């Protein structure tokens, strides 16, 4: 090819994000990727996203490309540049988010010098991307961005970072450049076979265009219930009788019971982390049970081998793209009549363990539950396409479990990680790949505070972004492991919040505050209703644990339930520890 | 053997070690995997916890109170995101050498490697951003991790240095005795070589003519720094220059000062260098935006050099910085200061350097700090703000300190502030870390509660952070913060309309309201735009008692001046020119479509 010869490192770079079908980017300049910058100046190839920190950029990269299924780009100067983006890029690793990141580096003649602004980013980044580079000349540029892409979008998603020298960027280019069929069979005899299975769906699964429908496809086939991992929610749907909700730490009751006593568990695009099995030894009794006597197991429809028996050992794995390997082998799936043995004991567990809570009184504060739940209807009720992000803590929980998923790809969250602050840029990013869709961001206080600053970035993006704050004046997740585990020994967990409103009205959006029960009603509609960027904070009451838990040593049979009573012994001790003061 | 840990848990013993390092201020946020640690330190009267917005400012906030104190900076945060969010601050300090422990939660060491949840190799990622760093295996080597740590940070070159705490083993209860040094925080031929490549220094020195002292951090990291400089300074009549990290080491009300050098330095300061025919750096590193084109830089040095009459001496502790970017004739390795201490006896005392000191007065007059001041109904200009700033700090009788951001406004700040003091500037020179002017001036406030401590910031810089406003608040630091507004990325925009005929490729971004912005956060907050309002404004700013921020829009697309760039020796400097001023505005509104 000769179309790029005369053209400098950041023509190209212009030219190949053309090639790449990128319509969006999110960056910050500086120094060391000045000639990039001035290569795409007013650039008519893509959009283009300023934050004010480039954390900023990174989690809206990630909220991009959860919401759009593309490739989320950033570009960033070096030195603090790069360093700034490290937890996002940590971020989409643990949650498998396809990411493209090119970091402005001094001139190769200034590397290892300890030159302004320098830093080894290829060695600090490499624990958190699935690949990364640095260019050494131009005529290599376009062909380590075209490698950049393919690793970032195959095998499981995630970020790959690219540096670029400046004397690389502002250079002219003058040369023109140049068995699992067996598993398939295996796996579907024992499903045939399987007498109360259960499908383990998770994040894999939304991964193809075409996961949810056969996902749905196979559950009615052969009539299997299904529970998602938080990263799952959205892929089925809830509404659905055979939907089992959410499993793990935080879990449905009904839906960890099935997991325990399933003698088939089917794992599609999920990777048994820590916050869903439990207790690994006591994780799915009855399905190792079951496999000791050839009757049962796990199946693993995994794209990496390296997640295959890497937490639990499974009797089959089929290696791939769950979705493609579901459709093989659907035909190879006896259509199940009924389960009315197993779905009776399942509808047994659901009357009885339902997500319960300590619900309202008259003079008593919001409840953080009841404002999931009744912002779920009324977003609903507008028709419009729903988009939910959040930050990281109860908030989340809740989020997660009172709101009814029913579309994928609706719900962008922190997981593996578990970054406090996603949720606004997350949102905005969200927005950006969905114009037309109601993006909302149910944040908490504590988390909203760490990226605040990305309030402005809204309202210069154009970016109608709903955040709501559920304040309950403190780090709740961790407040809740003291209560439990510390004596409720609340250890620097309550920081001082700014006026919510008045910031918001500062950084030019809309504020809204609700402290009545009897304004929260009116104050959602107008919330959701408002045009343009609009925050709206929730008082909301304190020392409120998310149950079930599932925590230490326990399985997932073996949840802390919630009871009126507990809580009301609970809120006294609690009194007497603090002096009162919680 | 020591048995007086036996039955303590990890996190406990943590908090014991605290008082054997004499730490009294600890910045962190709490977490998961580093609870064990929380839960040991609850209510501690040990020391005094720092609660940030987010773990960045707690890193920042560390770096400006050691920067300040001369203590290292103590960080405590949790495992996963916890720690990648203290990467930017580490890399600040390790290219900048503040001394810092960063202490970083962990899953349980047999989570480690399973993808755990909020689980980071920061040991890995943290690797070339530390001194050192280590992962604690075991209860049992808790405080040996902790001396090792707090030993390397300060020693040498002080840097950064990073101890993972898995929370099993801070949740560990220590049931082994330990060896008792462990739990408890020279060569007669080095001796003579130092004092060897001592009496070379000061023959060398006893025979130049026109000798320059370039100054840098080094000499600040010994309290006798200053004082030793001043005494070497006037004893041999050796005028003083000094980086952009030295500056409050020499006292720049003296004649024998040479300002700022380098990139944006004064231009009699690289007149000197640049004719010096011996340049003795003390505490200096030669960095990129100091020697301007290297094989440019100090050509009289080389040339007395070769001909064995001058030169460069260099007196530093870090063998990885000695004969790095330049040869240099004499390496005085070890404490800068403490070898100025012995070396004095043998310097000749001198009567006086007439000639010297003619020619560089004579540069001092042809090339002042010179900008175009404001005229009526023009904005305010940036670089009066800093000059009416700093007489007004200055006049209160107070210990004053100053932090920025990174930019335009941090260069003003630096060539129109007159610098006295020793560790009165704290700004982020290495790395550059935009952001860090309010982080490290709340940090810089604890550590010194009686001293004024004051922002100067940009307001790109400004936002990168600004949610530690509130920390401030709660902190209980009553810092000034100072915003020149120009609503741009100054120094950015400096360089696209130099070197990219002024297309501004996002160096634009909308600024939320200050004013309101403060207030929201709980601070006062106030806003001058006219030239007759801000000498009134100034006052009421370094006044008021609590936290403040005034902001001040001043003019904008103003270039810092001089400047040095590109293959420019420090001797080919750009100055600053009324009528070139004028015709780069005309030629910016033409080639914007007049928006800029
Ligand atoms: C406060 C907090 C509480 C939490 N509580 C819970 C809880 O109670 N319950 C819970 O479920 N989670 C919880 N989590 C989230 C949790 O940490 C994990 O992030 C999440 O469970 C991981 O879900 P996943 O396995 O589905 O997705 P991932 O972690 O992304 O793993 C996906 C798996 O699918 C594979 N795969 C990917 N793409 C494809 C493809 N195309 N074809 C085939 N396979 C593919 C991957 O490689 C991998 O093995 C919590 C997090 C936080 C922050
Ligand atoms: C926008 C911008 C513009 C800049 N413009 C300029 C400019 O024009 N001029 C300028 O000077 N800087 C400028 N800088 C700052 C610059 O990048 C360097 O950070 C600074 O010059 C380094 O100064 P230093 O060498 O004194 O300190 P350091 O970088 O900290 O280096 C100190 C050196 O002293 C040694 N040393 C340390 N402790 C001791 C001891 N006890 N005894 C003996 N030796 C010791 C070190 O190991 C090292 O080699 C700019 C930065 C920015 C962000
Ligand atoms: C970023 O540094 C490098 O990449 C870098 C690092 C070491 C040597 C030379 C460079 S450079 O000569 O090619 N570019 C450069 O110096 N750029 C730059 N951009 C801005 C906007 N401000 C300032 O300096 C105040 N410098
Ligand atoms: C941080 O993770 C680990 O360190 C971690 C990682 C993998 C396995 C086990 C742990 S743990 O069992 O020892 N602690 C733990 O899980 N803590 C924790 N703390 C809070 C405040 N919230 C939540 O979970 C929602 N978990
Ligand atoms: C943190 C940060 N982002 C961008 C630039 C240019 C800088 N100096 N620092
Ligand atoms: C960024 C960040 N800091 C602290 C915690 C606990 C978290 N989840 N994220
Ligand atoms: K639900
Ligand atoms: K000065
Ligand atoms: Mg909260
Ligand atoms: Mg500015």
């Amino acid at each position: 090819d000769t179309s790029f010869v005369g053209l400098t490192g950041g023509q190209i770079f212009n030219e190949m994000m053309s090639r790449q079908n990128v319509d969006t980017v999110f960056g910050y300049p500086g120094g060391a990727i000045l000639p990039v910058y001035d290569a795409i100046h007013n650039s008519d190839k893509f959009n283009f996203v300023l934050p004010k920190h480039e954390q900023g950029a990174g989690h809206m990269a990630e909220g991009y490309a959860r919401a759009s299924g593309k490739p989320g780009v950033v570009l960033v100067t070096s030195g603090p540049g790069a360093t700034n983006v490290v937890t996002p890029m940590a971020d989409a690793f643990a949650d498998g988010i396809p990411m493209v990141v090119f970091t402005g580096q001094v001139p190769t003649s200034a590397i290892g010098t300890d030159a302004f602004q320098e830093a080894d980013v290829v060695g600090i980044s490499r624990s958190c991307t699935k690949w990364n580079v640095m260019v050494k000349s131009v005529e290599e540029l376009p062909l380590r961005i075209n490698e950049a892409f393919e690793i970032a979008t195959s095998g499981r998603p995630g970020p790959v970072l690219v540096d670029l020298p400046k004397d690389v960027t502002a250079a002219i280019l003058r040369n023109p450049i140049p068995f699992v069929m067996q598993s398939i069979n295996k796996a579907a005899d024992l499903i045939n076979l399987a007498k109360k299975p259960v499908l383990y769906v998770g994040a894999g699964i939304l991964n193809h265009a075409d996961g949810p429908r056969l996902l749905k496809e196979l559950s009615d086939r052969a009539q299997i219930p299904v529970t998602t991992t938080l990263q799952g929610l959205g892929s089925f749907d809830q509404e659905d009788p055979k939907s089992l909700d959410m499993l793990g730490m935080h879990g449905c009751a009904t839906a960890n019971l099935a997991v325990q006593n399933a003698d088939l568990i089917i794992a599609v695009g999920a990777r048994f982390d820590d916050r869903v099995t439990g207790n690994i030894s006591k994780f799915a009794p009855e399905a190792r049970r079951a496999a000791a006597e050839g009757r049962g197991g796990i199946i693993h429809f995994e794209v990496s081998p390296k997640n295959i028996n890497k937490v639990v050992q499974t009797q089959i794995a089929v290696e791939g793209d769950a979705t493609t390997n579901l459709g093989k082998m659907m035909s190879k799936i006896f259509p199940v009549k009924e389960r009315s043995e197993w779905f009776a004991q399942i509808n047994k567990w659901k009357k009885e363990y339902p997500y319960a809570y300590m619900e309202e009184t008259p003079g008593s504060k919001i409840k953080p539950q009841t404002v999931i739940k009744k912002l779920s209807k009324v977003a609903n009720d507008t028709g419009r396409h729903v988009i939910v992000t959040t930050g990281v803590g109860q908030h989340q929980m809740w989020a997660a479990q009172h709101w009814t998923w029913r579309n994928p790809h609706t719900f962008i969250t922190s997981g593996g990680l578990g970054t406090m602050g996603y949720g606004l840029p997350a949102a905005i990013g969200a927005q950006v790949a969905k114009p037309e869709s109601l993006v909302i961001d149910i944040d908490g206080d504590a988390s909203f505070n760490m990226t605040l600053t990305e309030l402005s970035s809204a309202v210069q993006a154009g970016t109608p972004v709903k955040i709501l704050i559920l304040n309950n004046e403190e780090q709740g997740m961790v407040t809740q492991w003291q209560s439990l585990f510390y004596e409720h020994r609340y250890s620097h967990t309550h920081q001082l919040n700014p006026d919510f409103i008045k910031l918001a009205e500062a950084m030019g959006l809309k504020g809204l505050r609700v402290k009545k029960q009897e304004e929260l009603d009116a104050k959602l509609k107008e919330f959701v209703s408002t045009k343009g960027p609009v925050l709206l904070e929730v008082e909301v009451d304190k020392k409120v644990p998310v149950l079930p838990m599932v925590a230490g040593g326990s399985g997932l049979d073996e949840f802390i339930n919630f009871d009126p009573e507990v809580e009301r012994q609970q809120t006294e001790l609690r009194h007497k520890r603090t002096g009162g003061k919680h």
